[PDB]
């Protein structure tokens, strides 16, 4: 299962066992970065499966040809995964001009 800028408002089932990843475009803003909370990443249901995250800012002003800032949560459990990433300045992230993913899928 894969997530992408569009699923920023999606609600979706999936299937596991590759992978199942949530990826942004980034769209370089001015400061603000896609993260989970901002620093921290989390996947549902892990432990002996986890996350990892890997974001790729190409540019700052308009897009990198592929802003690329991705979330990938390897897992296998039935759970619903809602996945919102907040797209802040990484350092602070204004309060209210960080915006933020969310996809609703359900990871089993």
């Amino acid at each position: 299962h894969k997530v992408t800028k569009a699923h920023n408002g999606a609600t979706l089932t999936v299937a596991v066992g590759e992978l199942v990843e949530i990826q942004l475009p980034s769209n370089p803003t001015t400061g603000f970065a896609w993260y989970f909370e901002g620093g921290t990443k989390e996947s549902p249901n892990e432990s002996m499966f986890t996350v990892e995250n890997k974001y790729f800012p190409p540019d700052s002003k308009l897009l990198g040809a592929g802003g690329t800032e991705h979330f990938h949560v390897t897992v296998k459990a039935a759970g619903t995964h809602a996945v919102n990433l907040t797209y802040m300045r990484p350092w602070t992230g204004p309060s209210h001009d960080s915006e933020r993913f969310t996809v609703y899928l359900k990871a089993n």
